[PDB]
């Protein structure tokens, strides 16, 4: 009945409860599938134009299946831009890859009021690089 | 430094830590904010059309300020329909009301694809009703 | 030894260790075994006449075998009715069925005096709706 | 809103979380309140003619303001009874003295079938005593 | 080499992580073998003359092996005999029985000075007794 | 009601939650006051004779008012020697020159049975040496 | 006299618990103080010849006073580069901001042998950037 | 995937989660390998000319493979030191005849400023001594 971590991770459609990914646009983020469909991690946003670049911020979701939605707060230690962000979408097996596609909201604070920003964001699985040393 | 439950429900627009919620189509929930942004709570939905109602089912999401966003799996243990929702938006006064204005996003399997239906809610906060008696 | 929660589900009479049930009045309830003989979960009224009906209350008991206690109290984010009732009863097959027996006490403010009103609970197993889609 | 344990405590009328108790049978029980209208403690059984006596048993419930219900299950290291027993009811002041009126089910297996078997206890609260030595 | 619960109770020459036990005067015990060599549970003194009977207060320790110590403090709900003993001993063979040798100590308050008292208890095992009605 | 860590530690005579003593051996230990009368720490043994020396083990007890219980048994990473000490004793407190009388006994396998070995230690209070550097 | 974390932040010479660092290389870490001199965080490397770069792998450590150490494990689900490293130092003011001066050794595979290496990074902190829209 | 407990002392040369160690000073240290990369333990500074000597202090690191880091605050209910020593080094395993080669950084206070000492210790795996009595 009730899904394990890795049960979860691989009703996704990943081998590991943990998985690092990639955006069009360079932003990264890291996928941690626990109990009860829940779904941690941390994300790094390095889309043009936004503020907030280049630092990791929480995420948390949930998930079914090859379904999945996840929010991020626009706020830690480095910078806060006062906003938050929520995904949602589906998994599938792209080739040998496997890809999200998911649509996005923002909101954030406008001129005169609240404002929601809409966008599309396709995830690409990125396999462990196992370096074997820190030289290079 | 960092927001206390009560503290990241005042800064939302709410005086308590727990609130019962209600959206256009009658759907209910109740948020409850914890620390480090987090957001957890449960939702019945109440949308003419949609699969899994009259149940309630766990969301968890973040804020900061007036900013939202939250998640729900449709899985529970009366009845899944494999598929997730992500919200996101704001609260403002509607008055001595207190709204929140939302997008979403609901990622679910069509005939032969992963397919997203988007839409809005918009939220009014309903006050804890204080009965003395379970008679009527 | 000591029971664990599918050990515990088991000897209740019920496959899985959570599980849907809706009574006569068409109430409902989610029950959730775990360790040390406990059980929670969360109850819906949908009785007539009951001041606190639609949503759900927190419920906490013991099992042992086919026995079971449970109480709520008659508070959540919604109502409150300033009362709380448990329930007491035991599992039996009726066909392929599953059903709980139960008397209940709630316990209530009335004109002057604390009262308690009484009576009788059947619930019947309710198996997980499994649909592949929210769209009808 | 939500209560603390002292609050809870003080809501049902006594001075502690924790509370001893006596009912007319000489049967005893400790009250322990805690977070989200939370019980929990131990009973030790000295009614007449029951099996299970004389040895302390875990008890779990909920309250709010003077109700409360809480579940014993007959089962712990030194005997088993294959039943369980709740008990609903409310409490006053009696005098300076603060008492508990409930009513009791008892949910145990039949020559037959499964039979619950209803009664009445009134709880009487004891003040700690605090001897100052263990010599008489 | 970390014990385990069960280990650790079997090294110490007992079937079940629980065990129920009685000593030369009818005191009771409950002992409850944990993870790091714990030792948790509860103790119910009738010994002749000694105020604090008849009530349950926790009890905690450790064990290696068939050897063993705890302490109870002589304080709950109930009673403060401002007051504690500690017992140490062993686990043996007695015919097909199982007891524990112990010595203890009790330290209290005396006329003019902190005093300590000693003495040895002898337990044996009491098996669990599964009545299955709790009639009689 | 219930004694904090702080309180706990206070009654017994010591100013913080954490503190450092030496017996007449030159055996040391570490006792941490915490919730619910309990006791926790390291201790390191110095006794002549003694096989398990100059390594810490874990301690547990219970304590209230001056009053104190505790345990060790001898198994860490660096030493097993297949036996439990208890130490049971009171606080004796002018300013802070305090100390703690005990007496303790050692359960042990002797040649042809379990045997148990009495003692007595006094613990004396060590002030934290706040030394500013490491150097000399 | 058990350190808080904001106790802690605050002897180290920073007003907040958490915290943002730049090194002389760009590489940048967030500092989290937690209790029993605790410290957590996250390390992002962009130091000119280092694999593992750009992506924030784990740290912890300790601190007293003016002092801290933590350590890196090269390993995240991005990638792994078989070494770790470690960090000691102290706060200083310089003019009015805040650095850190420390000493770290690298251990790793060489062609061979474990190899250590060695050099210094001095940390300055980083204001959080509350920037209040996520514009630009 | 991520690595276990027993996988990640196993992958640094080590049999048992828990390991006992001896430098070339006689200084000792315990080292317990668990979830995340994550290590902890005492460490015991029998070091000439240093001034926290033959009492526990923490120490937290992270491992990956052969390789190590952990540091030490030079804080306890003892003694204080106003410095922390970090060290990072790799294990040399041929069967139960291992080592752990590494350098280290003591941060602390000099004269006139904050100063860091550097040095080298061996560590020794010592294979815990399994007695059976603590007599001699």
């Amino acid at each position: 009945q009730d899904m394990s971590p890795r049960q979860s991770a691989e009703a996704f459609g990943v081998p590991a409860v943990s998985s690092s990914w990639v955006n069009q646009d360079g932003s990264t983020m890291t996928l941690v599938f626990g109990a009860g469909n829940s779904v941690s991690g941390f994300y790094v946003n390095n889309a043009p134009g936004f503020g907030c670049q280049g630092t990791p911020y929480p995420l948390v979701g949930l998930t079914w299946g090859n379904f999945i939605g996840f929010t991020v707060a626009w706020d830690n230690a480095t910078a806060n831009c006062n906003s938050v962000t929520s995904w949602t979408g589906f998994a599938e097996a792209a080739g040998s890859d496997v890809t999200i596609v998911t649509d996005w909201n923002l909101a954030y604070q406008g001129s005169s009021s609240g404002e929601i920003q809409q966008g599309s964001d396709t995830f690409t699985l990125v396999n462990k690089a196992m370096k074997e040393t820190p030289k290079m």
